[PDB]
């Protein structure tokens, strides 16, 4: 009734890596790896790196989920809010009820799984283009960490995990993220907190 979010390398080497963007007051999207936390703006673009030592096979398949980081409420399904869910700002592929979407990648796919109801994003593996030594994802989260009836102010972890065609575990890491107006000033008050 919860995914595992054990950080697993496996046989790949898999894990994520995260641009350095800053945490100016104009920042639409930050990453900080003390807290492992993102801050990102309402839909905006969030790119993650995927990096592997190892290429896996062909058929391989990148997933991301979101689940809530407190015990007591992870059991409860991360859904976009009363408001967002009926908002009508759908790409034409995610359902409207899904936190995460993936841009920019006609080949995503979303699951509403029919066991645990949790909803997923998931895409195909493919080579860095040329120059490149990674994989990036571009994903936008589309409810605030604080949108009432929704995530309600508690914060979420996302789980990226590589799977085989089969939807078998290859590899696992995660984060967790706040959705928000000020990514770089909660960033820096966060940080501030930790030290
Ligand atoms: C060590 N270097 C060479 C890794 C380059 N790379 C190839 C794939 C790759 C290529 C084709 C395929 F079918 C699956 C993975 C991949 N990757 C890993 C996660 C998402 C993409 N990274
Ligand atoms: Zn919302």
């Amino acid at each position: 009734s919860v995914p595992s979010q054990k950080t697993y390398q496996g046989s790949y080497g898999f894990r994520l890596g995260f641009l350095h963007s800053g945490t100016a007051k104009s920042v639409t999207c930050t990453y900080s790896p003390a807290l492992n936390k993102l801050f990102c703006q309402l839909a905006k673009t969030c790119p993650v790196q995927l990096w592997v030592d190892s290429t896996p096979p062909p058929g391989t398949r990148v997933r991301a989920m979101a689940i809530y980081k407190q015990s007591q409420h992870m059991t409860e399904v991360v859904r976009r809010c009363p408001h967002h869910e009926r908002c009508s700002d759908s790409d034409g592929l995610a359902p409207p009820q899904h936190l995460i979407r993936v841009e920019g990648n006609l080949r995503a796919e979303y699951l509403d799984d029919r066991n645990t109801f949790r909803h997923s994003v998931v895409v195909p593996c493919e080579p860095p283009e040329v120059g490149s030594d990674c994989t990036t994802i571009h994903y936008n989260y589309m409810c605030y960490s604080s949108c009432m009836g929704g995530m309600n102010r508690r914060p979420i972890l996302t789980i990226i995990t590589l799977e085989d065609s089969s939807g078998n575990l290859l590899g696992r890491d995660s984060f967790e993220v706040r959705v928000c107006a000020c990514p770089g000033r909660d960033r820096r008050t966060e940080e501030e907190n930790l030290r």
